[PDB]
This record gives structure tokens, sequence and C-alpha cells, in this order.
């Protein structure tokens, strides 16, 4: 079910990253330097367990976590949150809530590449990922 998202995938296009990350009440300095970073995603299984990293010159982070069951996370942005992720309709959908706000990390192949849609707020920002060999 998962596993054409499986893999290594590098940022080759952002779209209004900077946007979603005001949203979310990041501070400018640290808008600044992710608007200039191309992180890479690594997304693995074992069983029913995912891990997905995201590493970069600038900050890393890793989660695991069973489909469809909740997890605690600390995000990059050092939000403390509840998070679940499922499949809906073949995309992979991250749903962080935390004081009573929400976030959505869409995940969706379209044509080999991996696109990455993030809405908080009215903010929508699209992020595209290719694979690494
Ligand atoms: C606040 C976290 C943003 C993650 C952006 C990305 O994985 O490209």
């Amino acid at each position: 079910m998962v596993d054409a998202f499986l893999g290594t995938w590098k940022l080759v296009d952002s779209k209004n990253f900077d946007d979603y990350m005001k949203s979310l009440g990041v501070g400018f300095a640290t808008r600044q330097v992710a608007s200039m970073t191309k992180p890479t995603t690594i997304i693995e299984k074992n069983g029913d367990i995912l891990t997905l990293k995201t590493h970069s010159t600038f900050k890393n982070t890793e989660i695991s976590f069973k489909l469809g069951v909740e997890f605690d996370e600390t995000t990059a942005d050092d939000r403390k949150v509840k998070s679940i992720v499922t499949l809906d309709g073949g995309k992979l959908v991250h749903l962080q809530k935390w004081d009573g706000q929400e976030t959505t990390l869409v995940r969706e192949l379209i044509d080999g590449k991996l696109i990455l849609t993030l809405t908080h707020g009215t903010a929508v920002c699209t992020r595209t990922y290719e694979k690494e060999a």
C-alpha cells in the first residue's frame, strides 16, 4: 500500500513554504535559512512500522509510526503535536494537532515525483521531491 513512497527523495521545487512557516509562527531567521535548504526525505518500512527521516544542513527530524495509530511528535519548529498518518486516495496524509490547531502534510505521487502539500490556516505550500537512485 505505501510501497511506492519508500526510498530517498530530494527537494527540487518549493512554492509558498515561507507562507506556511509564517502561518505556524516560525521566526524570520529560521524562515530565511529554511527557504534555501533542500532537504532529503527518507521513507522506510519494517513490517507495519514506517520511519520518515528529513535531513538538511539546518534541521533534521525523524518519526516512526504505524499507519492509523496516533503518535506524539515534536516538529522541526518545536511544536509538540498529536499526529496520525493514513493512506487516503493513494495519498499519504499526515495530520498534526496541537492547541486546537491542525496542519496537514499530504504526499501524492504524480508521474514518479512526490508532491508534498502543506496546509495550515489559509496557507498552502507545495513542495516537489524527486527520487534518488
Ligand atoms: C515544519 C516541517 C516542514 C517540512 C517540510 C518538508 O518536509 O519539505
